[PDB]
């Protein structure tokens, strides 16, 4: 009772609800891609470019734990590089399954088919291998199913890529079908005792000698599972809590002890003095500190730290390997409250939660809409913000509970958020087809995955498309070469795209002024995600949210 | 007297003909492009991605030289990474620089502690690589990226921390040029060669000649035309090299592409009993359509890099200067042949009504009365690649076929590159592009970039509802077959044209009044021509071998 490798594959890929498969065919994958036909749940999306679907690749997993792309030898899985390199950086379980040549007899199959011409046809594999938790090519029937089951528990469980290599010659070979009978185990090895126990009396002697701590979730809090447990924490405490922009959406904002983003010297006053006077700094799933990009600058002023990670846990300069964040959390759950006995719970920062009225006619500002999204926004939302304008300005906007973000702020790939909302719009539909995916991309970043579009379209996916059109690369202008060639882009009719790659059921509607967009975005047939929607938000040329801006006189000579 | 070293770099790249710079804007390379307006007759392209980018760059290489392509750190070089590959397979001086950060403890893009990573890739499909750390070094080093891209004509990594751009050396430096030139071979291992080969000529029942791509790529066209006069040998390009040989020439016999060919070509070639291949890139490759192959073991290779006779490699023996000494003594050593007479394809077609709807077989021979003496032909991967090898190119004609490393989407990006090369030529020199419908979507915005800078191609889209050569290799209704279907025609217009042309063909007679009319005919604006088509045509060389390939018992 036997079944080909391609078709196991698929159906594992199925017992981890993996349902859509991203990349584009090539010469050798089509024979692995016949299986997924076979497989009821499975479809495979077909996507615009190999870049473009591993960014969708990329969201999809983010919303429901793990992906898979595949690519061909050599064009294929070179194109895809960039999308899986950004998805090691920020820790996204991205299976890439790439098809090879027969492992023939001399290789020379694999040899032939090589046009790279070095005659090293592992070339490839190699470069993968850096950007990847564990890579895997299988050459060997008898070891293959348990190999695949190694390569997608790794990207499951250490929330990274992972490279697997199936040579064309065998995924047409056949395995034993009472396999699937037994499931991936994905189960965590329980903690050390001796470090969790050492850990968890370090953090607490921590806390009681703590006159003002905060607490702080970022990326790996929500990727590693552990929201409840952050939440926990926070309500056992009553700490002052707070989102990096990259874990926002990590504790339900609702909560009276949550304080906002923290976004190092962009934060807005209230928060930076809130984050920047801690005397000890709880950093649930933190993604690395101490860090700059070419607008911000990320770190805390305190030494006194604790990072709890998938992997390990960090206190000041000690490591402690294999303390899991999940089940130290669960442990510190027990003692915590009583360590925090003498805490006097401050009051803690808030933006405005609402815009005062204006007139109808009042030009759109970024520091308004950023503001005015938190009307339009409902529990269970999607929201997907560019590197950009959108990346600073969302921080400010109020989530409702149960509200998942994607911002790819360590890596900043742009045009990325184009295929992402397409993973994160199928993995929606899949969870619940009432489940909005709201996105902001500025026009400039648009240009690079732009065609991605063409594949929502094609599957009839529902995403809101916003696009702030201010005339270019409106951040990169802020900091260096304000009206350099550089950061000047072509002016494209962002209205005539759906309908240019085949939309016949689409809306898409220019918004410009204050009574234009709640015109548009209070309509109650708007609200419902009944079709594929564009709006072009039109804004100036220098616009920005107000405290990056801060930092336009304040920190550039 | 003292400039930036971010000056010197680009005041090397226009003594050596580059104008057009090629990447996008960045965190850690803004300092370096600011140096670029100051350049007189400099630009940058302001690619819209990267991996256009790097397409265009070798677009751009194959025509003008050499190029330039600016990414920066992590998100921009990894992004570029499958054109610099296709680069290196078919030989293209592509200068890739990174501007990455300076000096730095943290600002890490990836999460090891590793500031090296991306080098380390892209050392895999670079001749060389230069991490810059050093001011007084820098410029030796630039020196040497861009002789070793020129001379090569592979690609280069050149990395470039963002302290030292803003770093400043002497003008006086620029006062030498760079040496790019090559010094005579060892005359011990010239005439050891160039002996063998006479003789080997002698036995010859009967040779023939091969171009490949690395006759154009290193100037050695002329003296591919000479050796054809003297031995009257069947002459022959691979679809890598159409153009390197001028085919009005009489004794050219077209083009052989291994078990795709003509059965004429397949025959000429299959029983020759020794190959002349002038810049072979690959003598014994596959791909999933044809299979590439001589068979004689009596092959001699000449590149640039050696010589190679049947399995002897001879390190040393460069293909230019080499060719020469064989020109002398050949015009004796080969005059005892008897001029077999070279295979033809149609040079025109039956008059046909104007409601005949269209058809590749038909198209590919059509195209010949359009080309002209200086046009430049691109032709991606798909069925537009296999289609050209059966048109006539006049005299002159550049052709641009990614057929080894086979890409698609690499064209769009090519065709910018190209028609910037071309304007820094000759502003009458047309370009022209056949792609496919669905290898567009890969490229597609690349587009708005021509747009912008006012360029003029003809591009010819093959509008056959889907992936076509893949439908006729496996897969003939198989959904990952099928592509979105895109108004091609709104394009343009989307993409903010202006001053353009938009106009499908349908039909044999729709064809000839838009390629016969003489305004069409000038390069006047940007024009797109959809061109419709039945979805499993497709040259008919190409639906034979995707039968026979299937019909056998034998596998990859
Ligand atoms: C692949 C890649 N290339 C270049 C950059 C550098 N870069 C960062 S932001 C930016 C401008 C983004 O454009 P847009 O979305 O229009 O910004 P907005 O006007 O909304 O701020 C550029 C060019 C990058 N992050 N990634
Ligand atoms: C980057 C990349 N992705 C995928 C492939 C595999 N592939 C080869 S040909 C092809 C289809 C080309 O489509 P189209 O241009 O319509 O071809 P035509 O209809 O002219 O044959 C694909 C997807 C490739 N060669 N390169
Ligand atoms: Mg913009
Ligand atoms: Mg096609």
């Amino acid at each position: 009772s036997e079944i080909t490798l391609g078709r196991y594959l698929f159906e594992r890929l199925k017992q981890v609800e993996v349902q859509t498969i991203f990349g584009l065919p090539g010469d050798f994958n089509l024979s692995l891609l016949d299986n997924i036909y076979e497989v009821p749940g499975m479809r495979w999306a077909g996507n615009a470019n190999e870049l473009n679907a591993a960014y969708a690749a990329d969201g999809y997993a983010r919303l429901k734990g793990m992906s898979c792309i595949i690519t061909t030898f050599g064009v294929g899985e070179l194109s895809a590089l960039n999308g899986i390199a950004g998805s090691y950086a920020e820790h996204v379980g991205v299976l890439h399954v790439v098809g090879v040549p027969s492992v023939s007899s001399q290789a020379k199959q694999l040899l032939l088919h090589h046009t790279l011409g070095n005659g090293d046809f592992t070339v490839f594999h190699r470069m993968s291998s850096n950007i990847s938790e564990t890579t895997a090519m299988i050459t060997d029937i008898n070891t293959a199913p348990a190999e695949i089951d190694r390569c997608i528990r790794t990207t499951y469980v250490s929330q990274r890529p992972v490279y697997l290599g199936l040579p064309a010659n065998l995924v047409d070979l056949t395995v034993p079908a009472s396999l699937l009978d037994t499931p991936i185990d994905l189960s965590l090895k329980p903690n050390d005792p001796e470090a969790e126990e050492e850990v968890i009396e370090n953090v607490l002697q921590l806390i009681k000698e703590a006159k003002n701590p905060v607490i702080l979730a970022d990326a790996c809090c929500s990727r590693h599972d552990a929201k409840a447990e952050t939440k926990k924490l926070i309500d056992l405490t009553q700490f002052p809590a707070f989102v990096t922009p990259m874990g926002k959406g990590s504790i339900d904002e609702k909560h009276p002890r949550f304080g906002g983003v923290y976004v190092g010297t962009l934060s807005s006053p209230a928060v930076k003095e809130a984050v920047e006077s801690a005397d000890l700094v709880l950093s649930v799933g933190a993604l690395l500190s101490d860090f700059n990009t070419g607008s911000f600058s990320y770190s805390y002023k305190t030494k006194n730290i604790v990072e709890f990670h998938s992997d390990y846990t960090k206190i000041r300069s000690a490591t402690f390997p294999g303390v899991q964040m999940k089940f130290a959390l669960q442990k510190l759950l027990t003692k915590v409250a009583d360590a925090a006995k003498g805490y006097k719970p401050v009051p803690v920062p808030s933006e405005p939660e609402h815009n005062e009225a204006v007139a109808d006619s009042t030009p759109l500002k970024q520091e308004w809409v950023w503001t005015q999204v938190g009307e339009f926004l409902r529990e269970g939302d999607v929201v997907i913000t560019e590197t950009g304008t959108s990346a600073f300005g969302i921080n400010q906007t109020h989530f409702p509970n149960n509200t998942y973000g994607i911002s790819q702020v360590l890596w900043g790939s742009i045009g990325f958020t184009t295929g992402a909302t397409l993973g994160a719009a199928f993995a929606a539909e899949e969870i619940d087809p009432k489940k909005r995916v709201i996105l902001f991309i500025g026009d400039g970043s648009l240009q690079l995955t732009v065609q991605e579009i063409s594949t929502m379209i094609r599957w009839g996916l529902k995403p809101y498309l916003f696009v702030l059109n201010n005339d270019g690369y409106t951040i990169e202008r802020l900091i260096h070469g304000e009206t350099a060639q550089y950061n000047c882009i072509q002016n494209w009719q962002h209205l005539e795209l759906l309908p240019t790659f085949g939309a016949k059921d689409y809306e898409a509607v220019r918004v410009s002024t204050t009574g234009e967009w709640n015109k548009l975005t209070t309509d109650e047939k708007f609200q419902d995600n009944t079709r594929i929607r564009l709006i072009e938000v039109m804004l100036p040329t220098m616009d920005a949210p107000s405290n990056l801006v801060k930092q336009a006189q304040l920190t550039a000579a």
